[PDB]
């Protein structure tokens, strides 16, 4: 139908077993499920092709290759050349992230599709405070109004593609998808997903999932 | 010497051993050896007072005792009411967290013996933003700029006793004790820590806690 996915997969972390399947597997076939998804661009190490290749047949979307980049932004740059020239959303997403639910990836697409850009997040839990550069607490900030971003980031694929010529014109720094289409004064909707929605890198990440999982 | 510790500590998840010895004792121990540190107010249900009894004549501190509150400041409240009245430094901790190093434990108490107020605190690991009431992000918080706070938490006593009265009078609101400070307009060190120093609350962070003691 109307997404396009970019996965982002470029023995490293995302494809250590998790139950005996590969970490980035899991989304893959999350995504692959969802009515709205058309394609996912999967983003990683010719080497590692195999292991999404393996399952084209069954899955109910157009897989489809990129060449990962020297950091993540030109990673999602490369998968962006490759989606249908109609797709109306991108929906990007880091393969370390396994246990992203169905409801969660609905949720942030909606909010994507009415919003422009949107972004799954759940609320910082630590006690966090803003420090300048001589050590000192600034202030507190207030904890309604803090959050933890995860994946999916969902975005119009005209917006991302005008965020992308931004940051190229004016050598412009950025951490994740949204910040680039911040630049751009366009809105982002942070969609409220599931703690359980973990990054794995440590074991005790991997237990943690597992242990979820259950 | 001239520092008084408060520690908080009131199955419980703070008695859960960890290699056989509730959680609790790992930072009293790790204080009672501290030759700055003069007493330990332990804030517990008289339940458990038997836990830190049994090692009083082993440990070169003198020990106190202090009824909890109803919530956490009420405590260090009541905590606060047993120290000697010369201690230069009030050190309060969190006895959720055992794995708090001697040599951050030194930091944190020199810090707060030069500005008034310090507190052990990490980067914030994660990408946190800003958001409003509409759920949109306002702004990406600078990564420099934000740190998860831990314990202990480092304030003179005149300083924590003088915030007290402001909060009491006003009936003001707090997270945790440097925040009192904070409304009194008077400067909180942060003081750069290690991220082994975890609050363990979750069986994952349990197992954690073992994996780093070895
Ligand atoms: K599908
Ligand atoms: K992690
Ligand atoms: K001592
Ligand atoms: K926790």
């Amino acid at each position: 139908k109307s997404v396009s996915v970019i996965l982002l997969a470029g023995m490293p972390k995302q494809y250590i077993p998790l139950l005996g399947q590969p970490i980035a597997l899991y989304s893959f076939f999350t995504f692959s499920r969802m009515p709205e998804v058309k394609e996912i661009v999967v983003v990683c190490d010719p080497f590692f092709r195999d292991i999404f290749e393996e399952y084209e047949e069954s899955i109910d979307v157009d897989l489809s290759f990129a060449i990962p980049g020297k950091e993540r932004q030109d990673s999602v740059y490369s998968g962006l050349q490759e989606i249908d020239v109609n797709s109306e959303l991108v929906c990007i997403h880091d393969s370390a992230r396994p246990l992203v639910n169905t409801e969660d990836v609905e949720k942030v697409l909606k909010d994507g599709s009415a919003v422009g850009a949107a972004v799954l997040g759940v609320p910082a839990k630590a006690t966090i405070k803003e420090v300048n550069s001589d050590s000192l607490v600034v202030k507190t900030l207030d904890r309604k109004t803090l959050w933890e971003m995860q994946t999916p980031q969902v975005i119009k694929p005209e917006l991302l593609k005008k965020g992308f010529e931004l940051v190229k014109s004016e050598g412009l720094a950025v951490t994740d998808d949204v910040s680039i289409v911040e630049y751009l004064k366009h809105p982002v909707y942070v969609s409220q997903g599931s703690y359980t929605n973990i990054k794995v890198t440590t074991p005790d990440d991997l237990l943690l999932a597992e242990r979820i999982l259950s």
